[PDB]
């Protein structure tokens, strides 16, 4: 196959593969998904539909016409607009679902708590450099000050897990915490310091020794901030929640699926388009993806005055 196709055809492959993440987000909408306002949301919604309607005119021109370069750069706008949309309409319907007298919004943990995984490795990987045989200076270095930068941002967690944690006892630990893991991160980066301006077997044995409190005081954090009481609650939405959200939701998954179904037509038109058949079915999808948005942006406008 030429490489003009192939990479053609690789655009439509890796759009699918986006809509397919994407979609996700419409499943069990229990948390935010962004910043955004409702009236941001609808904005983006109102942004991104001009975006794709004109990239769908592109992707069947260029399709029919023979552009390759000119097709895929369709497809791949295509694809973007499809997936701004899906942000937007997935947050509008947690917004709307959560607003309901009976439903509760959704809570985020206290921490991460992925930022304890990869401190925990960071601290790992600069032992190994450390000890092991295997890096230049300059690589050792770069592994302890990596560590650094992580538990000086466990430090920020603490104060923000605190600073609205109510529950006292935890805010303890955390206000404990963070000088924990201030005072052994700020020792490790002193003994960094003494290293990357004598670099002997002493000062690399004092860089380590300085690993271990720090260690034990990321994990008194990293292991005691995943107690229960700090994973992130989902939402709680109402059966009447549930109902007020649905259009929006039900629309977005519809306009997704049909948009899948007209790129993979697409894929096979951009190779060959006198087919009449995939012509029939790619107008079919294009159809119900603009009922779809149609749907979602009148859904979306009838509910926009509670949110004003």
């Amino acid at each position: 196959i030429d490489p003009f196709t192939k990479h053609g055809q690789k655009e439509c492959d890796n759009a699918l593969r986006q809509l397919e993440t994407v979609r996700e987000l419409l499943e069990n909408p229990v948390q935010p998904i962004n910043d955004m306002s409702y009236f941001g949301c609808l904005d983006s919604v109102m942004e991104n539909s001009k975006v794709l309607g004109e990239a769908m005119t592109g992707i069947s021109q260029n399709a029919k016409n023979g552009n390759l370069p000119e097709f895929g750069d369709a497809i791949a706008t295509a694809s973007k607009a499809l997936c701004g949309f899906t942000e937007a309409a997935a947050q509008a319907a947690y917004l709307v679902g959560v607003s309901d007298p009976n439903s509760q919004a959704g809570q985020q943990g206290l921490v991460e708590p992925t930022q304890f995984a990869r401190a925990n490795q960071a601290i790992q990987m600069a032992c190994q450099s450390l000890g092991e045989p295997g890096c230049t200076q300059a690589q050792v270095l770069s592994a302890a000050t990596i560590v650094a930068k992580h538990t000086s941002a466990l430090c920020n967690s603490c104060r923000l897990a605190s600073a609205r944690t109510a529950n006292p006892t935890a805010k303890r630990q955390f206000v404990q915490s963070a000088k924990e893991v201030a005072n052994s991160t700020a020792n490790l980066v002193k003994t960094i310091k003494a290293l990357d301006g004598d670099f002997t077997e002493e000062n690399r044995a004092q860089c380590r020794a300085a690993t271990a409190p720090l260690l034990e005081a990321v994990d008194n954090l990293s292991a005691f901030a995943s107690n229960p009481e700090f994973s992130s609650v989902p939402a709680q939405i109402s059966p009447e929640g549930r109902a007020a959200m649905e259009p929006i939701v039900i629309s977005a998954k519809t306009m997704l699926e049909s948009a899948g179904g007209l790129i993979q037509t697409a894929r096979a038109l951009a190779v060959n388009p006198r087919d009449p058949p995939r012509w029939s079915v790619l107008a079919g999808h294009s159809r119900t993806v603009s009922d779809s948005i149609k749907k979602l942006i009148t859904s979306m406008r009838d509910k926009a005055p509670g949110q004003l």
